[PDB]
């Protein structure tokens, strides 16, 4: 379970690193903005303060969402159930 | 399972083709923008860089969301569990 | 199951009627825009082409989301599994 | 179950209080706007009428989403299944 969580943690980090590199380079965002945009995208918040303006950016974003959402929410779920949940119960 | 995934893959593609055709035609978007908007809508990201401006567009969008979300996330789930998950485990 | 689906269908309609009335009245939207905004909100798309500008609107929106999301996605799920799924299998 | 719901209710309130304080202070929003933005963020609606403009705001928002989504939707689920569901059945 801790190994489950470690792996999803690492995969999430790699997914966000890829988005950070792509959006900084192709869409010209500052790295911090590119990370923030990647997170806002894959958690499906989607403020739209940043969004891809190039066709390369839009196509990547389509594929990035489809491949990354499953991982990100997998990680969030394991975070909530295997980490937050026990500490909450512990505090009781 | 591979047949499960093939079918949801095909249905997702058809759903996105329909949106691409509708939004290009009625909302005047370039086909690539219409595809990108369809994806951004049905994955519930919703940047709002594109959004329907006509009443025909808004009504279609209501019905498109209700009918398409279930399919798109079904596909994402099977992608994550039946495709990404095994290759990840394989890499270990 | 058909009774399950009928009930969630009716409840969803009532939830969207309430939002349509509220946003038309308090936020001044045309009824069609108010319906479209209610749907875009409760499915968590959130384009932001419309959003509440009054404090009454923001407070209602907080409570509307918390109470309506569970119903809307319940309906979407039953739609997908109890309606779309069988017709898809039938087409095969 | 009522104890389950009470706890998630309290935790959700604390999570929203934290966001309200952070966004009022660091992003300069009025408290009501900060609460509304916190809710719009953690339910993944993401209108983008408000969004963090400072780097401190963007970094907090990344961490806030990852930690808060699981709690907020946990609460929504228990609300829907353990509160709305029985009263609906009761009305029948
Ligand atoms: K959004
Ligand atoms: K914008
Ligand atoms: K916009
Ligand atoms: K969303
Ligand atoms: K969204
Ligand atoms: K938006
Ligand atoms: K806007
Ligand atoms: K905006």
């Amino acid at each position: 379970k801790d190994k489950e969580f470690q792996v999803l943690f690492v995969l999430t980090i790699l997914t966000l690193i890829s988005g950070t590199i792509f959006y900084s380079t192709v869409e010209g965002l500052r790295p911090i903005d590119a990370l923030y945009f990647s997170v806002v995208t894959l958690t499906t918040v989607g403020y739209g303060d940043f969004s891809p303006q190039t066709d390369f950016g839009k196509i990547f974003t389509i594929l990035y969402i489809f491949i990354g959402i499953g991982l990100v929410f997998g990680f969030i779920h394991k975070l909530a159930v295997n980490v937050q949940l026990p500490s909450i119960l512990s505090n009781l």
